[PDB]
């Protein structure tokens, strides 16, 4: 029933992709996409767990959002059989708080790794879809969640590289918000970046 439920809901977004993200031509939607993933990293912090969140604009114009918080649970859901980082990553739940799931439908490619329990998890989504179940790669003293998205030029057009400013401007706005909170930017296409604290 929840394959069947979670498939429905990638397919409902992917064909009305303006009541979930927004503007798909303007870059509203795109920027949107960044700044859904790291109010989810905003939410692990004021939980109290986790004190730096890195977003990095990669040279292949991909966004990842790193934080140190405890990492998404990896345990298998007794109830519906897949690690609770994958219901998190494709269960849907107005224009803000959409939960991930959205950025993961109109993203043509996911990266999910995670450090939690002595060891690193990892997880490749496209288009929403597991690749694989969440896996062991490795041990780790560490603890936090990576996710790193390549959005879908099916679903953006027109602008489709991230603006640094655009940013800079919404996660200075967020650690105005939450203080407490660190947040770093960096762009690897030309080495700018920022440090956003209050
Ligand atoms: C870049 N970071 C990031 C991106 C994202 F798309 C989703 C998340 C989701 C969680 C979360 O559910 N954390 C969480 C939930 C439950 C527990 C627990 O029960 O121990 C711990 C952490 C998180 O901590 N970080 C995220």
């Amino acid at each position: 029933s929840s394959s069947i439920k979670v498939l429905k809901g990638l397919d409902a977004v992917r064909k009305r992709p303006g009541m979930y993200i927004g503007d798909t031509d303007d870059g509203t939607g795109l920027h949107h996409m960044v700044f859904e993933v790291v109010d989810n990293a905003i939410d692990e912090a004021l939980a109290g767990h986790c004190k730096e969140i890195i977003v990095t604009i990669h040279a292949d114009n991909s966004v990842s959002v790193q934080d140190d918080g405890r990492g998404i649970p990896t345990g298998i859901h007794p109830e519906e059989g897949v690690s609770a980082a994958e219901v998190i990553m494709t269960v849907l739940h107005g224009l803000h708080g959409v939960g991930v799931s959205v950025v993961n439908a109109l993203s043509q490619k996911l990266e999910l790794v995670i450090q939690r329990e002595g060891k690193i998890h990892r997880q490749i989504y496209e288009h929403g879809v597991p690749q694989a179940p969440l896996a062991v790669t490795g041990e780790t003293e560490k603890t936090g969640t990576m996710v790193r998205f390549w959005p879908s030029l099916e679903t953006f057009t027109n602008v489709t590289e991230f603006e640094y400013e655009i940013l800079a401007k919404r996660l200075r706005e967020l650690s105005f918000l939450n203080s407490g909170v660190s947040i770093r930017l960096r762009d690897k296409r030309d080495g700018k970046e920022d440090h956003f604290h209050y």
